[PDB]
């Protein structure tokens, strides 16, 4: 009914000190690993969802690609 939220977050270290949704709804301090395989980590609760800060999942927005 919520759709739920995807909240998108993109954090400079691969292991994320996440929370959770609401209040009641989580928040006992839990550490995530981000892989570089993927770039990205999720958190069913507010549905946060880490990108790895440079990985291949962070390369939205505008390439570069070097020469």
């Amino acid at each position: 009914m919520t759709i739920q939220a995807p909240e998108t977050k993109i954090v400079d270290k691969s292991r994320v000190a996440c929370d959770g949704g609401e209040g009641a709804l989580g928040h006992p301090r839990v550490w995530l690993q981000i892989p570089e395989d993927t770039g990205w980590v999720e958190c069913p609760y507010c549905d946060c969802k880490y990108v790895l800060k440079g990985s291949k999942a962070d390369a939205l927005e505008h390439h570069h690609h070097h020469h």
